[PDB]
């Protein structure tokens, strides 16, 4: 009782009909009548109003939030993983990728690496998700003490995105922090097509733990019952052919997280190339932007986080919609002091459309005219 | 490089060869001319020499070692585990066991209560033994967290005891120390024959990681090329029938690591009560003197460990074999202010036989006129 519930698309469609779509357009830095996910599939399929008027609609309603951007960059701690998801080069059975395994002193010179040399001061931790209570229990303990450790680094906000988390999980991570420390969870549903997840994710009872969908629909409602604060669920575009049905389900999990009290950060990342098994489908720019533009305008405290899935000509185009960025590698362990990261198509997750140093891609941004929070240029 | 088994048909023919009347005239510092396997069978057979004389001459031989005694206790920080030794309460299988898992405060509350409450300045950590790669390493970064952690509290000697080690695993914990920091690796072979070791702790290939023996016989091996210097293998009294082969491996391979530079301890453990699904035998107190009293006479300098797993009336007779005194309890996070510790059936790995606080057993040998390393007696 209390978790978060899908949406019935149904039910949606029939209350997005009856969604005066301009009359939305005009509102003011004001919510609409209609629920969230009602008004942004109304707008998502009112064609009459086209993509660019959409962005800039968005561009403005979120135009007042301060700060404008703030940055994280990812560090992968380990590509080990035992779950099976089709579309992902760390997939169990994917026997070509060489797995690797950050120590005590790999992490620290990472962080210390992306503090000093980057000039950032915020940062994410990601693992595969392991199937067994206690390698899941031992995951968590090692993350929790690589936040801890960038927390007494000076970072600032840190991300972990390490799979789904039951209650003792959360306990042995959450030893590390504290409740009003800015730590963010990340799990993205990938797809809230249960089918869909299926076809990509795998079947359950097998030892293929993010099969679980459920498990990991309510990670965050076990986060927020723990006392924490910060969340960021997200879709993986490309895997579900009807986008509309994964920006319903998504804004309503959105909305769902803020009624209870969450602060909630909004990913869509796109497909990049990877060792995948599944068939993925490229959703194309205006597609992208249009939904990045009405989930942006009708979840505008919720911030959309662009990441280097993005090659720098999109980012540019697409900046306006986003409140976090988020510029890295996918691989492990892949930053140096003085030269472009690692991103080894035989380590990494997926391959970057940016292979930029982040202090180079943020200090640009700094020069266009947005400040970057959590970036301070090394070229002081 | 590696330690090699030994032949046992080979130290039985030397064996035949040794004098033992003029090996226990041996003074303090003296070696016999033969091998010190072979010179331990060669004792443990010779029935003339009966075992109050072996252990007197064991006691002796070793009475001037300093200190007389250390102490550690043991902490166990999960009690899940991969492997299926059929002996042991916290084989996978055991689907009655409560599993349980020590976080950063657990754990640090725990050696906080040992240091100020039992005023113990030793400790040892301990988890099962995991199959796949990624978990192996985990665990690796969480214990060597600990043995940091306990070495910062000032805890002046610290073991640990978490499976057989690759060389990648000995990376990720030794990321946490430095190659002169008081740190035992522990690694009972339990039984050096590979068909008692086969029937207890199965067959390799099953995902059993505690199946390949010779994976975790050269695991000191390994500990000792990466620069360290502290190990303790050690024998499970009680799973093979015959002692005096499990006699000879044990004295050969601590023979094998004092050749390589190593310092260790000898771990005899006798049996105790268990969820187990395969039974064990009884070695009754004479036969386990016996045995004590000539692997503390063959390896003077490697101490042998005595633990709670006998009774207070056992420890008392056998104190003067052993180099170091381990009270505890093989349950998860058991230590409390003010009370004995936790020995639960549904989570320990088996029932000790002497649940005093070590405050009052180590307390009563200092009283008695052993002084104990490694304790400050909190009264
Ligand atoms: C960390 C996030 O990376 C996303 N992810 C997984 N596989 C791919 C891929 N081939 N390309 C882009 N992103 C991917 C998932 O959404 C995952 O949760
Ligand atoms: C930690 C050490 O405990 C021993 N061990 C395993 N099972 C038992 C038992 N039922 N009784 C006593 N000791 C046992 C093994 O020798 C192991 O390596
Ligand atoms: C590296 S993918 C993100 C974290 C975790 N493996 C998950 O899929 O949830
Ligand atoms: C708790 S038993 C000792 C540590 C490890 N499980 C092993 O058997 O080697
Ligand atoms: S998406 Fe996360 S859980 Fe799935 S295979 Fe990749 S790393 Fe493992
Ligand atoms: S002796 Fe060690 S490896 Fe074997 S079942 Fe027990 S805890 Fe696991
Ligand atoms: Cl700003
Ligand atoms: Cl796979
Ligand atoms: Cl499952
Ligand atoms: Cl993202
Ligand atoms: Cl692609
Ligand atoms: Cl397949
Ligand atoms: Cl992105
Ligand atoms: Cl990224
Ligand atoms: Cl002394
Ligand atoms: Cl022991
Ligand atoms: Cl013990």
């Amino acid at each position: 009782t209390g978790d978060f519930v899908l949406p019935e698309l149904e039910d949606v469609r029939a209350e997005a009909a009856t969604v005066d779509t301009r009359a939305v357009l005009a509102l003011a830095e004001e919510e609409p009548a209609e629920s969230r996910a009602a008004v942004a599939l109304a707008l998502w399929e009112d064609r009459s109003i086209g993509t660019a008027e959409l962005q800039a609609a968005a561009e403005a309603r979120c135009g007042a939030r301060r700060p404008r951007l703030h940055t994280f960059v990812p560090l992968y701690t380990t590509n080990y993983c035992d779950s099976e998801c089709k579309m992902c080069s760390m997939r169990k059975g994917n026997h070509r990728l060489d797995r690797k395994f950050s120590g005590r002193k790999e992490i620290t010179e990472q962080l210390e690496i992306l503090y000093h040399h980057e000039g950032v001061r915020g940062v994410g931790f990601l693992t595969g998700e392991y199937e067994d209570k206690h390698t899941r229990l031992a995951s968590a303990f090692r993350i929790g003490w690589a936040i801890r450790t960038a927390l007494d680094l000076g970072f600032e906000r840190v991300y972990f995105n390490i799979g789904s988390m039951e209650q003792d999980e959360i306990d042995v991570l959450g030893e590390w922090i504290g409740r009003e420390d800015p730590v963010t969870m990340c799990v993205f549903q990938e797809s809230y097509d249960r089918e869909t997840y299926r076809r990509f994710m795998g079947k359950t009872s097998v030892g293929v733990p993010k099969a679980d969908f459920d498990r990991r629909v309510v990670s965050f409602d076990r986060w927020l019952d723990a006392g924490y604060r910060y969340v960021n669920p997200g879709v993986l575009v490309g895997l579900h052919d009807d986008l509309s049905a994964e920006l319903v389900s998504l804004v309503a999990h959105g909305d769902h997280l803020r009624s209870r009290g969450a602060t909630a950060d909004l990913s869509v990342p796109r497909m990049r190339p990877a060792m995948k098994s599944r068939d993925t489908t490229r959703v194309g720019d205006d597609d992208y932007l249009r939904l990045m533009s009405v989930v942006a305008f009708t979840c505008p405290e919720q911030r959309l986080v662009l990441t280097t899935r993005e090659p720098q000509e999109f980012q540019d185009v697409a900046l306006g919609l986003a409140g976090v960025i988020s510029p890295g590698s996918p691989d492990v362990a892949p930053y140096r002091a003085g030269c472009e990261a690692r991103n080894d198509e035989k380590s990494s997750q997926f391959l970057v459309a940016d292979l930029r140093r982040p202090r180079h891609i943020l200090g640009r941004i700094e020069a266009s005219g947005t400040p970057v929070d959590h970036f301070v240029n090394p070229a002081g």
